[PDB]
């Protein structure tokens, strides 16, 4: 299938070259997979989600996204126009308040929630979790991310936006999850993207158009935007049967576009997520 005039990041993940604007992907489109978006919530009523999004958990007075960040990330995972995996099921877990902040204890509870809650959902093709959040290093936060991954969920986490080594941030520094840096439309490392040996992959993260609250859309930047590209890609590849939750990060690295990004520091992988779809 071909989506013309797609956001540049979707086009990028299905291309061997920058500078194109059509997204190509197998029509299975992540059907039968599930992606948890652990964030500020999701505006599930947005027409772009087509009834495929729902809130399943909140730690605050509402499950609604009063910020937009979680809705934007969920849109990149699986909205009809802005999403990688256009037929996946989206589950929102609101661990961040409407200012975008959350305590590590709440974030940890949300990860352990997903590890259990997947057993209450129908995800025959597999389960992914997208974590566009983080703070300073915490062994407990990393351990929670490691448990979620161990339980059979493909965990994708943002590297962080400090232009620094991600080893000092969590859950970015957890080795067993998929840590995602950000690139721009000219295949340059995004100016803010963290780097380091803990990164597994880069995805599109600068000037990413997606859904927003109030039934709207907007373009914003961050490793928070790159992460859901990788999460949606994992769901898509799992639906195709090409990989599993436990192996999808490695498979994405195996099949990535290699050596094509500029300003990658020595010792950081030069790997850009790629769906290897042949139409």
């Amino acid at each position: 299938a071909a989506q013309t005039n797609a956001p540049w990041g979707l086009a990028r993940i299905s291309s061997t070259s920058p500078g194109t604007s059509t997204y190509y992907y197998d029509e299975s489109a992540g059907q039968g997979s599930c992606v948890y978006v652990i964030d500020t919530g999701i505006e599930a009523s947005h027409p772009e989600f087509e009834g495929r999004a729902q809130m399943v958990k909140t730690y605050y007075y509402s499950s609604r996204d009063g910020n937009g960040h979680g809705t934007h990330c969920a849109g990149t995972v699986g909205s009809r126009t802005y999403g990688v995996a256009k037929k996946t099921q989206l589950f929102g877990v609101k661990v961040l308040d409407d200012n975008g902040s959350g305590q590590y204890s709440t974030i940890i509870a949300g990860m352990d929630f997903v590890a259990s809650d997947k057993n209450n959902r129908n995800c025959p093709k597999g389960v992914v979790a997208s974590l566009s959040l983080g703070g300073g290093y915490s062994s407990s936060v990393n351990s929670a991310a490691a448990r979620l991954q161990s339980s059979g969920v493909m965990v994708a986490v943002a590297a962080g936006n400090n232009n620094a080594d991600a080893r000092n941030y969590s859950p970015a520094s957890e080795p067993s999850v998929c840590t995602v840096g950000a690139s721009d439309r000219y295949d340059r490392r995004s100016s803010f993207s963290n780097y380091g040996s803990v990164l597994d992959i880069f995805g599109p993260g600068t000037d990413i158009l997606s859904t927003w609250i109030g039934g709207s859309t907007r373009s914003i930047s961050g490793t928070s935007m790159a992460t859901p590209h990788v999460a949606g890609l994992a769901a898509y590849l799992m639906t195709l049967g090409k990989t599993t939750a436990a192996s999808a990060c490695r498979y994405i690295a195996d099949t990535a576009n290699k050596g094509d990004l500029s300003n990658i520091p020595f010792g950081t992988v030069n790997l850009l997520a790629y769906n290897n779809y042949q139409a």
